[PDB]
């Protein structure tokens, strides 16, 4: 149909912005520290901890097949990023402190990004 068409260019262009976001948000992570999944062989026990792992490259997978509908779904995966690693991790760590940093780097993205989607629709 025609609306099933219109819908798919809506989620389209919301794809493009999410993409800007999410290279917008990357950049706020320079050490690259929330890039890739955390190694299952590198911490075995990260499952026994962590029961919603994210992280960069999983958000850019979703994406891609255009797997987020709105705004909201693609926060809930940006927040895991950041308080998984705040519950896993220690306060005297060079982990945690990278995501206080990029929550709080990320904030000002977020808050126009939001905007952004209920502007153009």
């Amino acid at each position: 149909s025609m609306e099933q068409v219109a819908m798919e260019l809506r989620l389209t262009e919301l794809t493009r912005l999410l993409r800007s976001v999410l290279d917008q948000l990357q950049d706020k992570d320079p050490a690259r520290i929330f890039a890739q999944p955390v190694s299952l062989k590198e911490v075995p026990d990260y499952l026994d901890h962590i029961k919603h792992p994210m992280d960069f490259a999983t958000m850019r997978k979703r994406l891609e097949a255009q797997g987020y509908k709105n705004l909201h779904e693609f926060e809930e995966d940006f927040d895991l990023i950041i308080d998984n690693c705040m519950k896993y991790n220690a306060r005297d760590t060079v982990f945690y402190r990278a995501a206080v940093r990029l929550r709080d780097q990320g904030g000002v993205v977020l808050r126009q990004a939001r905007r952004e989607v209920d502007s153009i629709g």
